[PDB]
């Protein structure tokens, strides 16, 4: 099983390559990070396996979902220390997801209800609706598009964040560049229309999320610097005219930062729609690990079957899981041994109970 075969991720000498996938579940209570999520963490890690963590806020307008954790308080780097003590026991290692949402928010969530931002004025279409904190679900609002100078501010807070974590013993972090949130609205051009350095061509619409990588790679040093992009997923009105080709343009920089770096990224993490134009999108996933120097984590419907696959092939590096993940606190016990998987949810993937839903899921 080329799943069991030992990675070295950089630094970090990976025991095994199945990865958890970063996901929300707002159990963080006031963005504080709670001690359900250190035994929810602590029941998937796995000695030499590697975790990434929901989505974590940078900054008080991060955020588009109720009670997801933050890292931009020293309150929240204290609880989280406590979080990653315990899967550190475990043997794992665990990098945060650094995550602003930009445009997919809303009044609730934002400070004296202030409008979101984003590289734009568009608000995302009436076709999707927010989650709210009541349950129910209300319309995206207008963003605010921001200037030059909030973009090097927004930058910053993705900087004090990767420090923040670095403070709470995360051994990295990654860059939540996927799904349409506020990296993703100035990669698509179906979202970004500036008209400064910014928007327009490829060059132009790549600055930002450059921006921030080299920010945290000079921070923490590249080999703890995860980037995950999602070019052929349009959720929340995120299309691009060319998905290859952006995706391309974004894997040049990064190959660019890490020659003028001296150093290697921890990888790049490229996510699919999860029901799949199947041999299409495993194009579009080969030509990125193809054009990509470094560690490649492929993501999005992959089963035990295709996870095999796709490492024999060489197709990728690592393989992360999320919806299984969410069912299966021991996922990577039972793709070992080709156990029988639970089933999921998803009334609880957003839930508040501490246990509910979130640790009670059975061991094998
Ligand atoms: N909470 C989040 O930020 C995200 C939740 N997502 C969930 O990921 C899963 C996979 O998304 P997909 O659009 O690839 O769904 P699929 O039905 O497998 O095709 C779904 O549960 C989806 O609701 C994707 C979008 C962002
Ligand atoms: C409930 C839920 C929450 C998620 N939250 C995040 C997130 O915070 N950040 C992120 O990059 N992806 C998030 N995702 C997407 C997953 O990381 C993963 O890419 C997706 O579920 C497809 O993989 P899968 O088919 O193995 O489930 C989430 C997905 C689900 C279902």
């Amino acid at each position: 099983n080329p799943l069991f075969s030992p990675y070295k991720m950089g630094k970090f000498n990976l025991s095994h390559r199945v990865v958890l996938a970063p996901m929300t579940r707002c159990r963080a209570l006031n963005n504080i990070p709670q001690a359900a999520l250190g035994e929810y963490y602590e029941q998937r890690a796995t000695a030499g396996g590697f975790l990434i963590t929901e989505g974590t806020m940078i900054s008080p307008t991060s955020a588009g979902f109720p009670h997801v954790p933050g890292i931009f308080t020293k309150e929240q780097v204290r609880e989280w220390k406590k979080i990653v003590d315990v899967v550190h026991a475990k043997g794992a290692v665990i990098f945060c997801q650094l995550w602003h949402v930009g445009r997919a928010s809303h009044e609730v969530y934002q400070p004296a209800g202030a409008a979101p931002i984003s590289s734009t004025e568009k608000p995302i279409s009436n076709r999707w609706r927010i989650l709210m904190p009541d349950g129910t679900h209300g319309i995206y609002p207008k963003p605010r598009a921001i200037g030059t100078y909030e973009i090097s501010q927004v930058v910053e807070d993705y900087r004090r964040s990767a420090l923040n974590a670095i403070e709470a013993g995360f051994d990295g972090i990654e860059i939540h560049g996927a799904h349409g949130y506020l990296i993703d609205q100035f990669l698509k051009d179906g979202i970004n229309d500036r008209t400064d350095e910014y928007g327009g061509s490829l060059a132009n619409r790549c600055k930002f999320i450059t921006q921030v990588v080299q920010a945290v790679v000079s921070a923490i040093g590249a080999d703890r610097v995860g980037v995950r992009v999602s070019p052929a997923i349009d959720h929340l009105d995120a299309m691009d005219s060319n998905p290859l080709s952006l995706g391309l343009a974004v894997v040049e920089r990064l190959n660019k930062i890490q020659l003028h770096s001296g150093s290697k990224l921890a990888y790049l993490h490229v996510t699919q729609p999860g029901d799949g134009s199947e041999e299409e999108e495993a194009r579009l996933m080969r030509t990125l690990r193809n054009a990509y120097q470094g560690t490649f984590i492929c993501s999005g419907g992959y089963t035990r079957e295709l996870g095999i696959e796709a490492v024999a092939q060489g197709d990728a590096d690592l393989v992360s899981y999320g919806r299984l993940f969410i069912s299966n606190p021991d996922l990577v016990m039972r793709i070992k041994l080709n156990a029988p998987l639970n089933k999921y949810n998803r009334k609880t993937f957003y839930t508040q109970d501490p246990v509910v839903g979130y640790t009670d899921y059975p061991f094998l």
